[PDB]
């Protein structure tokens, strides 16, 4: 084949630290989910979406890792191994949140960086829940990536 | 390019219009989530997925009225062709807490087909429902996740 | 058309049987959501996307059942009909479990089986709401899906 078609999803819950005095020594203290990453759902999903695509698996399989980018650029060079470069990608980040378009273009210049590929073969938006769900409570932030890989 | 993939996701929910008598004046409440368009979670989805693949961004930039989505869906494929694409089909996928749709299966892919000015045979829509769970489980709105094709004309 | 894209998403709610006397008389009883499937969201949501490409409408379309995997089968055989081969299939699991990955490929196996294509055009991933939402709360799995059909 020389198209290929990939999803991803990915959510990252909200956790927050605390320092504890305890036995005369100050200790963190982790609430809620327990981040192995920057918590960067964007790029999570996209890293799925173009191992999927390529049926490379998933980002659990890229290093037997908490900065998204580094993971997102190994599973963009394990698809060019396979002889693949991108078609498109489009991300749709799913979050209670206002304001995110002032960095929405910074996000595709950076992904295009890490893709090699242009800005304008990466699109990136930003939609609700309007208050329901777990990301409309504001307990975290998911996101949705679809990919389509060529054969170079 | 000559052929692009986008993605569209959408939840409308619930709110409720009530009339009130306040300081003698008839005035309008309105319960829940204050909405901004007629609520058309699957042309939403639709338009998102279509701006997606063309890398125009999203529904929030049609417009710089919503109150009718068709109208936003038809300016999206009007900015999509003006970058030489037309459709080569979009599946649509209604998330709802509901029994029969069916029947408003076809009128539905009808007008989206006649919107995108494609034949009816490159529209699909579909409804599922999440069996009592979550927020469309529990029947405080409803979501729609819609995928699309575009190609060079 | 020569290329195809569809999507697919299917949820499987909880539920467990409980056998009871009444009126002297042995009866199972059903807690929870009532099933009417084997509950597989992985080859519903298939089903649904390689059906939902073609414009065939969805899974709840075909027979007028206990086994997903006839269903899976019966959907490709209309697509067939219509002239389309899968070009490629990725799938998302979304559930509150770990250890699924020893199992991920033998159901790559079955789906290149029901799809008569290979196990490389066919990627299954799984990944977690890290605790929220209803798959986060362990009241039932999900499963995201996305397929790409060639004219055959």
């Amino acid at each position: 084949s020389l198209i290929r078609i990939g999803h991803g999803f990915d959510v990252h819950a909200f956790g927050e630290d605390r320092p504890l005095i305890i036995g005369g020594v100050e200790v963190p203290y982790h609430t809620g989910f327990i981040a192995h990453s920057d918590g960067d759902v964007a790029l999570h999903a996209l890293t799925d979406a173009i191992l999927g695509a390529a049926a490379l698996g998933d980002i659990g399989k890229l290093f037997p890792n908490a900065d998204s980018r580094g993971l997102l650029r190994e599973a963009f060079r394990q698809v060019q191994e396979k002889g693949y470069k991108i078609g498109n990608v489009d991300i749709t980040i799913i979050a209670q949140a206002p304001k995110m378009r002032p960095h929405i273009d910074a996000m595709r210049a950076k992904i295009a960086e890490d893709l090699q590929c242009d800005i304008e073969q990466v699109n990136v938006k930003a939609t609700t829940t309007e208050k329901l769900g777990f990301t409309g409570r504001q307990e975290g932030i998911a996101c949705e990536a679809v990919a389509l890989l060529i054969r170079q």
